């Protein structure tokens, strides 16, 4: 099986293809995370996936998407992540991170609590910032501050921050979140970045922030860790062959800047799209990516069914295959992937208080 | 559906018919349990089944069945339980635990690195005991010591503090262990009981050592919370229809004690046996225990599939179904069977973090 080959890259080594994706809980408190954390990672991880990336970890308070994100803006932020790290690594996973800043989709709240914008009579919220001051729309009406260029360095050098502190707790693995909308993802879309410094209108000036940033991590991330990113290459938004080009050609450039894989995903900058979602519906973007950028990659958006997630390896659509909802609904997913594709003894890719009696 | 109705037995509620039976992870040191049972407990509790019996827990330490096996023997181990006590209890899950004494199948490896008697040579070992000095045989040679009055005492009152010690640590429900050929189930078995005293030779002496465990018990443990026991109420023996009877009249004993709830299963107290394994086996020998006993029952091996577990409530054979097995497999086993059993919103089976996504 392809799914069950391992990977290395850098000097890490995943023990198969299967990673799990980052997934905000919404389940901290004022950014420190707690037993819900640890279980769901634990569990997972003994699950038998090879990598598990940990969600959305907000760079900076007013980073984060909900008053439930995690955060890892202080050293005591990162000190929380330490157990959670080394549980991952004691069942034989290797702990990433996805560090991350909400940008104009801050101060929402929790998905079963409305999903919506916090308003602005309620204490619980904060003003947001972007590029330019202008909204998403729809149920995110809020409009961000337009950022200084102090904001700019200040923002840079929290990623910087999170990224050493990252290190320091024992993460083997870091993803910069430059995609679906957020702060990274709307300086690169013109649909969001009306800027008419550095920062904005060309290509270069806004690809500028997210290599900034990336330049700028990679002086404190060590050499012989993978240095990701996720970035959303297009938006189905009717100008996705344009978009397409500009992305991968950015991604060349990432490549050029030490990037060691791409989570390929969808932007999700505007709420005025067309997404047409289906099983592995991302396969063929993410080669072209794969391909026309000489990156490896990964993605998502409904490989988690194990005969799509075999496909897509053997087809060299990607090299690690993402599956994150399949693994709320059973955490040992990757157990029942090895089980579906006839893997030789399946049931130890479970540890063996389990692997013994399931065979 | 039946299997996620409700259940009240003294003052204790629980949000379903599904419960995780006890399984021994051999993973504690000394007696000690750890992060590998706070993960393992707290998920399948998460997972969303009503009741989570934690695994056989030795009374003394000679009464583990291996070096890896739970104890609950002194204050700082009964101790160790409490965070996994209040983790099953916020996830909605009650909290319940089997404790035990494994008599001549004592002093044995882990299933996994051999699951024989551990040799006399092996640093590792201890003496057993049991009522008469008889071997299990085949994989379990070591011939156990014949106990004493004064042992019948000690055991006792050891049966008595470890209940005293789970109700401090919070537990909502206490099964004690009398089945499966351990030192109970073995007093009762004339295969394995020949003593001449008060405690062997009659149906009332075999079966005065669990009458006397159980009435000493009951004193100390709370009167509004479950007072249970696992009993193996035949062998595949050639002898099952006078054992069954045998069995039965016990269970009558046992109420009278004030048992609430029986879980029926098999004695597995002799090798030679031939045990018919199959889908719900037990189904109709719990069915006639419930009606004849006029007690509350579960039994389990092999309930394990939704639409099982639902008939066998819905024909009366049981009043909770224990699923072991399906939940090391996948966690979260309850959703499965509330998903295949069409029930209304089945995914806030599970918590709202992994409920919202997979509504
Ligand atoms: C609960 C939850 C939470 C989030 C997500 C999704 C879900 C379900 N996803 C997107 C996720 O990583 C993945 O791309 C999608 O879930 C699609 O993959 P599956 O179809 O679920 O295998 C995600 N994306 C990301 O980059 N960072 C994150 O923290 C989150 N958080
Ligand atoms: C790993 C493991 C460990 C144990 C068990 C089984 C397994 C698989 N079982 C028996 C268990 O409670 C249950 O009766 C069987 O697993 C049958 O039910 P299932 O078919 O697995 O649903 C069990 N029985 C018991 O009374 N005390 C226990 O501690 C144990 N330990
Ligand atoms: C922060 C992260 O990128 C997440 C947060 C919540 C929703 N994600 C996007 C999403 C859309 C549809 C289904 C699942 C996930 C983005
Ligand atoms: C102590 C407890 O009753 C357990 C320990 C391990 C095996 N159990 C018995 C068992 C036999 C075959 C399959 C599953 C379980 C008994």
């Amino acid at each position: 099986s392809a799914l069950f080959e391992p990977y290395t890259l850098k000097d890490v080594t995943l023990r198969n293809r299967i990673a799990i994706p980052p997934m905000c809980q919404y389940m901290a408190e004022d950014g420190l995370i707690n037993d819900w954390h640890q279980v769901h990672y634990a569990s997972m991880a003994r699950g038998g996936a090879g990598l598990l990336v940990v969600e959305a970890t907000a760079v900076a308070p007013e980073g984060r998407i909900t008053p439930g994100c995690a955060g890892i803006w202080s050293d005591a932020h990162a000190q929380a992540f330490v157990p959670v790290v080394q549980a991952i690594k004691a069942a034989g996973s290797v702990p990433g991170i996805q560090i991350a800043h909400a940008g104009r989709k801050a101060s929402a709240n929790r998905p079963w609590e409305g999903d919506d914008h916090i308003g602005a009579d309620d204490a619980r919220g904060w003003e947001t910032i972007a590029p330019s001051a202008i909204a998403f729309g729809a149920h995110l009406p809020n409009v961000p501050r337009a950022m200084t260029l102090d904001d700019i360095a200040r923002v840079k050098q929290d990623f910087v921050d999170a990224a050493r502190r990252a290190r320091d707790a024992g993460f083997e693995w870091i993803e910069l979140h430059f995609a679906h909308g957020y702060l990274g993802q709307s300086f690169f879309s013109e649909h969001s970045n009306k800027r008419t410094d550095a920062y904005g209108g060309s290509f270069d000036n806004r690809s500028r922030f997210l290599l900034e940033t990336l330049a700028a991590v990679r002086e404190v991330w060590p050499e012989n860790l993978p240095l990701t990113a996720r970035f959303g290459v297009l938006e189905y938004d009717g100008r996705d062959e344009q978009t397409l080009e500009e992305s991968i050609e950015l991604a060349r450039r990432f490549k050029a800047g030490g990037l060691d894989l791409l989570s390929v995903s969808v932007g999700f900058t505007i709420p005025e799209t067309n997404i047409p979602w289906g099983p592995a519906f991302m396969g063929p973007i993410a080669e072209r990516v794969r391909r026309e950028a000489k990156l490896p990659v990964t993605s998502a958006w409904g490989f988690g069914t194990p005969q799509l997630a075999e496909a897509a390896l053997q087809a060299n659509q990607l090299d690690l295959v993402s599956v994150g909802r399949a693994h709320l609904a059973d955490p040992h997913w990757a157990y029942f992937a090895a089980k579906e594709l006839g893997v030789e003894k399946a049931s130890w890719t479970l540890p063996a208080p389990y692997a013994h009696w399931l065979e």
